[PDB]
């Protein structure tokens, strides 16, 4: 498809022994982003045990050990890069009693102590593997209590494609994450993104936007699914820039703000707005 086509961050992240979901998945947007003094740090990895077929994070049989210095190392990187807006995400940690929620909270505290004024957005997993543990709701509540600038949780695809696309997450559980944020503190903006091109139809995309608005999702991103080289999950369709633009407008008309819609968009792209 024709329309689909420096190292100072790269140096520091490599130097502090930390990880960005960014400089891992070779994100077409860095430098626009880097240029804007943002980046997305990946906590609790670098490997994930879940099986999402679209995701380029290295898979592993065992969870990586939790680094108690990861929060402070991220804060140091933020301070040294002079980042103004930071996104924190993580791999799913179904093995941990709090499913990793504490690591977000610690990292946010470390950043605020060292870099006052830097705004922090969270892209969380679903925390749904709750059985006999701290509840999904309380994992979310721990993070919401730290007052992120935005709480992002991606629905990724429409209802029909949840199984093959995100074997291990669900439509309802991910909707619930977004609903829960607004129940706990309606003043925290919420965000969700979808990847297009996996076989979903425009009718289904609209239904999914309506479902997001029903749980009060303030912000939307739409981008194109790009299959990882050895992924068994095929791309079905390349959505055109015009199609993304008309969907972007539809989203705005349904009440989303900070809408970002385009082939190379990801939920962290231009998050600072
Ligand atoms: C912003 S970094 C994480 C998000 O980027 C998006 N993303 C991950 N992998 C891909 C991919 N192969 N193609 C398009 N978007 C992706 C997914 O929505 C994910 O939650
Ligand atoms: S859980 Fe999040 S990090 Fe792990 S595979 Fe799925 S998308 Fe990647
Ligand atoms: S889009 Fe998100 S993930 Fe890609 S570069 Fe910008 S911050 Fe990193």
């Amino acid at each position: 498809p024709s329309w689909l086509r420096i190292s100072t961050v790269q140096r520091l992240v490599r130097q502090y022994g930390i990880h960005t979901i960014c400089e891992e998945g070779r994100c077409p947007n860095r430098g626009e982003c880097y240029g804007q003094k943002t980046a997305t740090f990946l906590l609790l990895g670098p490997t994930c045990t879940r099986a999402c077929a679209f995701c380029q994070v290295e898979k592993g049989h065992a969870p990586a050990a939790v680094d108690p210095e990861e929060p402070t190392k991220i804060a140091a990187a933020v301070a040294t890069l002079g980042l103004r807006y930071v996104v924190l995400t993580s791999v799913a940690r179904d093995d941990l009693p709090d499913q990793g929620a504490g690591q977000f909270v610690a990292t946010m505290a470390a950043i605020r102590q060292r870099c006052p004024g830097t705004e922090i957005e969270v892209l969380s997993p679903d925390f749904r593997m709750d059985r006999g543990r701290l509840s999904q709701r309380d994992c979310i509540a721990q993070i919401v209590a730290a007052q992120p600038a935005c709480y992002n949780h991606n629905l990724e695809t429409v209802r029909r494609l949840q199984g093959p696309v995100r074997r291990g997450a669900t439509y309802e559980s991910s909707l619930r994450v977004l609903a829960t944020v607004k129940e706990l503190n309606p003043d925290i903006p919420t965000k969700s993104g979808l990847m297009l091109g996996l076989g979903e139809t425009e009718a289904e995309i609209i239904e999914t936007l309506k479902d997001l608005r029903r749980v009060g999702c303030d912000r939307l991103t739409l981008g194109q699914y790009l299959p990882p080289s050895l992924s068994h999950l095929p791309v079905v369709k390349y959505w055109t820039p015009e199609e993304f633009n008309t969907l972007g407008n539809i989203a705005r008309e349904l009440g989303f703000s900070h809408v970002r819609s385009g082939p190379l968009v990801r939920s962290s792209y231009h998050a600072a707005e």
